[PDB]
């Protein structure tokens, strides 16, 4: 055990909680996407355009295997890793599991905010219905998993990590 | 010096090239919107949505300040770093720039690509105006600092980070 493995789509804090927490902790915060960028030594964009999805997932599972080693850290767990039984056998083995939840307007801010740019990127709409479809379809699958879950829209990051860590332990 | 600073727009191929450098140098890879959310143990999106876009220049300037002082470190850079005077001097004192290119339409690929979804978020034409904006005024600056300029359409991430350190030295 003894890891913290955060879970849910795109845009549902799983970053923002995952650093308070860290912070609130003095761990170590991991982002699957990240690391699997690390390893490959290239971004995701590059992975989807040369090995495609399937390839993604090959790295995304050898990855989570590594860091499910791992002991005392947080994880921000991509949204697709979850839909692996292999990945979810690994997590739920080494650690709590916590489902956050957002609206779907809550998302499209995450993950439309870029740093140089004032005002976020929108996506069209054909993409919402995409990601709402998505919403629907994952959610069962991660409340499954869910040891607990969380709300993050208006999100009191400081509030809400020490509200996580008083519901671990037990 | 001893510093490689990585610039450009969003979707420039920083955290990609970036990867593969800490690949075949063993150095450790940073990422200045990362290190934000980590200091802050909040997302960007929290940032701009309590404090503004004043409020991320604000925190971005503090971390890139840290960060100059650090040695030997590999730093993919806020596409929005580079607005401020400090910054600029600090970087161009403090390592080497190298101002990488892409394509419209290799930036919206990599700024779309998420690992749990197969096809990319397309963005509403409207943003993606706002984006050729930014490259139109945004360029300029950054081939000032530029000490090193490269493309990354089409992108052989070993191939050219290779020829980036053999164009390192000098």
């Amino acid at each position: 055990l003894t890891n913290i493995y955060l879970i849910g789509l795109m845009g549902a804090g799983k970053t923002s909680v995952g650093s308070q927490l860290a912070k609130l902790t003095k761990r170590i915060l991991y982002d699957s996407d990240k690391e699997i960028e690390k390893r490959t030594g290239a971004d995701i964009a590059w992975i989807f355009e040369m090995e495609g999805e399937a390839g993604f997932r090959r790295r995304e599972r050898e990855m989570i295997e590594a860091l499910c080693k791992l002991d005392n850290i947080i994880l921000a767990t991509g949204g697709g890793v979850v839909l692996d039984e292999k990945n979810r056998q690994q997590i739920s083995e080494t650690g709590v599991v916590i489902y956050l939840t957002a609206s779907i307007d809550t998302q499209l801010k995450r993950i439309g905010q870029k740093g140089e740019m004032r005002r976020p990127l929108f996506i069209k709409n054909n993409s919402k219905e995409k990601l709402q479809q998505l919403n629907e379809i994952r959610k069962p699958l991660y409340q499954a998993m869910a040891d607990l879950v969380y709300p993050t829209d208006d999100l009191n990051p400081r509030q809400l990590a020490t509200q996580i860590l008083v519901d671990i332990k037990q």
